[PDB]
RNA sequence: CUUAAAGAGUCAACCCUUUGCUUAUCUUCCCUAUUUAAAUGUUAGCAGCCGCAUAGGCUG
């Protein structure tokens, strides 16, 4: 079941140095870090967060924790301090 | 060589109705203000006639 699926489609492409070139990098989603920081910071109650529903009206279409865990993915608030 | 690359949130609203804050009272008792000197810078730069002069002189 387990196996590889390639599509840079829509997806971020940026580049980060390798120390004497470059390598052209696709950032992809962590699934183990999603569902667990979603538990995690719902168990534990970690409130400074964001909360966001990923596949929109129809979460049966990204993925299956997608389409179970409809109340929407946790974020982190990442929001800095401001001054004055 | 930036999770780079990109995108209209628009829309509408009756909050509102009523009310008892009342009552009460010892601020009082005492006090060393004190002492001492130059109005000076000279002081007031004035009162009038001699003249066209608000130019220049005289008079005390």
């Amino acid at each position: 079941c387990c196996t590889a699926k390639e599509d840079v489609t829509t997806l971020p492409q940026i580049y980060f140095k390798n120390g004497e070139g470059y390598d052209i990098l696709v950032p992809i989603g962590n699934a183990h870090n999603l569902i667990s920081g979603t538990e995690y910071l719902w168990e534990h109650k970690y409130y400074n967060t964001f909360t966001q529903k990923l596949g929109g009206s129809n979460p049966q279409n990204c993925t299956h924790a997608c389409n179970k865990m409809r109340g929407g993915f946790k974020q982190f608030n990442c929001t800095p301090p401001q001054v004055e």
